[PDB]
């Protein structure tokens, strides 16, 4: 798709077999969604948002569907005012920004 | 310009006479700028996003040259990390995400 932004570029994503809204976010560079359970091992990571760092959790090589599109990938979990697809993400379904 | 997402959508701003470095965000509501001055009536605004909140400057009516492309709109004012371009502004050079 084509995809304006006089709203909010909110998709459905699939994780965990769980539908889950996301926000499609040119300026993240990683992947953050709200608490869930996700396999595997985790390790650390310091992420710096508008409001100051906070702690997440990086999950690696996790399967999530992107407004249908197939992605395998790094995710951090923490809190987030909503799921945030970033541009690790974005890359793997082909998105780029045209004006 | 067909911008790909390996690396931040950085471009060249002009705002208040000044060049800025900013990055197109489409995971951004408003258009927040780091501290400047720009001219006229301002009014207080809390904005957030992961870490928290930042108090800003909103100023109406600004305009901003974007990668070349002039656009007028609201742009708040305050201790942001990196220069955002968001939505308000985005829509009225014609941007958007394609995948
Ligand atoms: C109301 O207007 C606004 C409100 C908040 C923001 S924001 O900068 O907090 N943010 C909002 C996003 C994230 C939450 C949401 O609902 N939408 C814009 C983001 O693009 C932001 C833009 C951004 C803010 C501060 C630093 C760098 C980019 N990036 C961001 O938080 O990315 C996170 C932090 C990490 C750094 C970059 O990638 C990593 C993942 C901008 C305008
Ligand atoms: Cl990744
Ligand atoms: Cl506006
Ligand atoms: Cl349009
Ligand atoms: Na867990
Ligand atoms: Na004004």
């Amino acid at each position: 798709p084509q995809i304006t932004l006089w709203k909010r570029p909110l998709v459905t994503i699939k994780i965990g077999g769980q539908l889950k809204e996301a926000l499609l976010d040119t300026g993240a560079d990683d992947t953050v969604i709200e608490e869930m359970s996700l396999p595997g091992r985790w390790k650390p990571k310091m992420i710096g948002g508008i409001g100051g760092f906070i702690k997440v959790r990086q999950y690696d090589q996790i399967i999530i569907e992107i407004a249908g599109h197939k992605a395998i990938g790094t995710v951090v979990v923490g809190p987030t005012p909503v799921n945030i697809i970033g541009r690790n993400l974005l890359t793997q379904i082909g998105a780029t920004l045209n004006f």
